[PDB]
C-alpha cells in the first residue's frame, strides 16, 4: 500500500511508494535516491563504497561513526537523538538518528559493513513535515533496510 520493496545490488528496503526515483547524484558511491515531489527535503539513498574495515564496529561507536560519515548531513549544529546497535541475521548494524540545523532536519543513518563494502542508506525529512506524517516514512525505510 504506502510501501514498496526495492531490490538493489546486494541490499533490500522499503520505499515510500508515493515516492519517486531522482535520476541525480547528490553523494559519492551514490545507487539509489528517492523523493517526494511534493518536498524534495523529505527524501532517502542508499550509499555503496569500498571499505578495508570488515564490521561496522571497526569505525569505532556510533557516534564515532557518525564524525566520520559527517559530509551525508549536508550544520551549525547536530543533536543525536538516538543510537542503537540491532543485529539482523548475524550481520551488526549501526541505526543513527540526528537532528541537525530554524530551518530543522530530522536523518536516520543505518548502516553496515560486507564483502569489503560499507552500506549505507540516509533517509530525512524536515521538521514539521516529520510531526505531520513523514516519521513513519523515515523510520520505516531505514529499519527495512538489509544487506546480503
Ligand atoms: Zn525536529
Amino acid at each position: 500500500t504506502e510501501f514498496m520493496p526495492y531490490n538493489g545490488d546486494g541490499f533490500k528496503l522499503l520505499v515510500p511508494s508515493k515516492w519517486n526515483p531522482s535520476k541525480e547524484k547528490e553523494f559519492p558511491g551514490q545507487v539509489l535516491r528517492y523523493e517526494d515531489n511534493f518536498d524534495a527535503t523529505s527524501n532517502l539513498s542508499v550509499l555503496v563504497q569500498p571499505t578495508d574495515k570488515k564490521s561496522i564496529t571497526d569505525f569505532g561507536s556510533p557516534e564515532d561513526f557518525l564524525s566520520q560519515v559527517d559530509y551525508l548531513l549536508g550544520v551549525a549544529s547536530a543533536n543525536v537523538l538516538e543510537s542503537s546497535t540491532p543485529v539482523v541475521d548475524g550481520k551488526q548494524y549501526y541505526s543513527i538518528t540526528v537532528l541537525t540545523r530554524e530551518g530543522g532536519k530530522h536523518q536516520v543513518i543505518a548502516a553496515t559493513v560486507k564483502d569489503g563494502k560499507l552500506y549505507i542508506c540516509k533517509a530525512q525529512a524536515g521538521d514539521k513535515r516529520w510531526f505531520k506524517g513523514a516519521k513513519k516514512f523515515v523510520e520505516s525505510a531505514t529499519s527495512s533496510f538489509s544487506v546480503a
